[PDB]
C-alpha cells in the first residue's frame, strides 16, 4: 500500500498543554477523584496505520488504553475514566471526528495537525477543552 494522507498523524507524541479539561470532564459527568488524576496524567500518544486499520494507544501514569478501528464503522470503546460507549471516527478535511455516544449523551473529539503539532478539541454541551501534543 501507498501513503495516506492520515499518515500525518502516525508517529509518537507527548502531552505539552491542556485547557478546560478539568470542565470538560465534568461536563461528560467525570467524578471527583477521577477527574483529579486523570487532569494530571501527561499521556503519550501512539498512532499507526496499517492498511485500512488506524490504531491510537494512549500510555500514561493514569491508564493505558488502546482503541483500532476502520473510518466510519462504529465500534465499542471502554475510556480511560471507564465509560462504555460507541465509537464513529471519519476523515473530515484532514481532521480525525470522532463521536462517543454513551447514556444518551454525546461528545465530539477532533484530532488535527497543526504546525508539528497535534491538536485535540473536545466538546460537551457547548464546554471545549484543547489538549495540545508534540513528537515525542
Ligand atoms: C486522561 O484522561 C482521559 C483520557 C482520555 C479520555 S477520552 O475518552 O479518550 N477523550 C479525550 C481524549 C483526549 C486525549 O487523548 O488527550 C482529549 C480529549 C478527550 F475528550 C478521557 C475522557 C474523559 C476524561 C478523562 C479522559
Amino acid at each position: 500500500r501507498g501513503s495516506h494522507m492520515c499518515d500525518a498523524f502516525v508517529g509518537t507524541w507527548k502531552l505539552v498543554s491542556s485547557e478546560n479539561f478539568d470542565d470538560y470532564m465534568k461536563e461528560v459527568g467525570v467524578g471527583f477523584a477521577t477527574r483529579k488524576v486523570a487532569g494530571m496524567a501527561k499521556p503519550n500518544m501512539i498512532i499507526s496505520v496499517n492498511g485500512d486499520v488506524i490504531t491510537i494507544k494512549s500510555e500514561s501514569t493514569f491508564k493505558n488504553t488502546e482503541i483500532s478501528f476502520i473510518l466510519g464503522q462504529e465500534f465499542d470503546e471502554v475510556t480511560a475514566d471507564d465509560r462504555k460507549v460507541k465509537s464513529t471516527i471519519t476523515l473530515d478535511g484532514g481532521v480525525l471526528v470522532h463521536v462517543q455516544k454513551w447514556d444518551g449523551k454525546s461528545t465530539t473529539i477532533k484530532r488535527k495537525r497543526e504546525d508539528d503539532k497535534l491538536v485535540v478539541e473536545c466538546v460537551m454541551k457547548g464546554v471545549t477543552s484543547t489538549r495540545v501534543y508534540e513528537r515525542a
